[PDB]
């Protein structure tokens, strides 16, 4: 209850804090696009699309990074662990994707309904643009990953199934640089997380 609870944020106000920025920076991220678009004069529909892909981009340079294992593994042993647990990690990880699925929901369907209101037929805005035939792809790929991922099924004895549909990861990655066209730099992140990861392993390696 309550005395918990003043507990819990007293001893993880440091984590709180952390969240509470990265809330805070996909709503920037989001609110940013939306403001953008809409002095272009688009509607409603893309200024909702637009806010969603730009937080796909934000999460999308963030997923990978506690899934860099040696990189948390020393983390976890330096004095960052005394603020914040790079334990959790993993958790982080759960967070970041369930939040990309929900943004790639919202951006679908504020997509569709945005082929709505084009003098263009519905079936040639979504099979017919590179927009849209990457688009579906990225999706079916998510969908995949995210299901498989929930844990009735990963924790649930299908674990294989999990873990194989999750090497779609490298997937996923190709379709969203392929999908997201003119704004690539979100990578920057995840490639230098993976260059430390690289040279933890060779520090380690014989
Ligand atoms: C059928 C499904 C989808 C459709 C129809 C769709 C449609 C689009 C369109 C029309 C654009 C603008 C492309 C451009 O400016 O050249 C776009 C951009 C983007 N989409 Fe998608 N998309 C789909 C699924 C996804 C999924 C599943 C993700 C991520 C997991 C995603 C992430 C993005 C990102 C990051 C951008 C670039 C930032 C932006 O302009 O919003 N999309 N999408
Ligand atoms: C686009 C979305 C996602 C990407 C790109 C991604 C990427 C990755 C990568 C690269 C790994 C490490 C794989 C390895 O061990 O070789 C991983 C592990 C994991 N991912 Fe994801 N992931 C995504 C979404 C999700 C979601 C939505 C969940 C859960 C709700 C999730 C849960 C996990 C879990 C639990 C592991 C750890 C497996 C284990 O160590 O037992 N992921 N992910
Ligand atoms: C630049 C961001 C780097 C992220 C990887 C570091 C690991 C984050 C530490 C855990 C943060 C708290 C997660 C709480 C999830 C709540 C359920
Ligand atoms: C460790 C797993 C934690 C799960 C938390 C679930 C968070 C989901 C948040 C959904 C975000 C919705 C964004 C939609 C934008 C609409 C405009
Ligand atoms: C403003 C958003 C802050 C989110 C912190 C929630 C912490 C829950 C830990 C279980
Ligand atoms: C979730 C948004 C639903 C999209 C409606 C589009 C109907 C297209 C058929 C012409
Ligand atoms: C009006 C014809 C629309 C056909 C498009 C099929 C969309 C598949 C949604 C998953």
């Amino acid at each position: 209850g309550s005395a918990y609870i003043k507990y819990y944020i007293e001893n993880n106000w440091v984590k709180i804090a952390f969240l509470a920025l990265y809330v805070f920076v996909n709503m920037f991220f989001f609110m940013s696009a939306v403001e953008k678009y809409e002095s272009q004069g688009a509607n409603l529909y893309v200024q909702i699309a637009r806010g969603c892909g730009a937080t796909l981009n934000l999460n999308g340079a963030l997923i990978l990074i506690p899934m860099l294992r040696h990189f948390m593994t020393w983390l976890r042993k330096t004095t960052i662990n005394n603020y914040i647990p790079i334990d959790e990690s993993i958790e982080f990880h759960k967070l970041v994707g369930q939040v990309m699925f929900a943004l790639a929901i919202v951006h679908t369907g504020a997509h569709f309904l945005n082929y709505t209101t084009l003098p263009i037929p519905f079936a040639q805005s979504l099979f017919g643009t590179k927009a849209g035939i990457s688009g579906f792809l990225l999706l079916l790929v998510f969908i995949i990953m995210w299901v498989t991922a929930q844990a009735p099924i990963r924790k649930g004895g299908k674990f294989a199934l999990f873990y194989i549909a999750h090497m779609g990861y490298v997937l996923w990655f190709a379709l969203a640089l392929i999908h997201g066209p003119v704004f690539w730099q979100w990578v920057l992140l995840p490639v230098v997380g993976f260059i430390i990861e690289l040279v933890i392993r060779w520090k380690a390696a014989e």
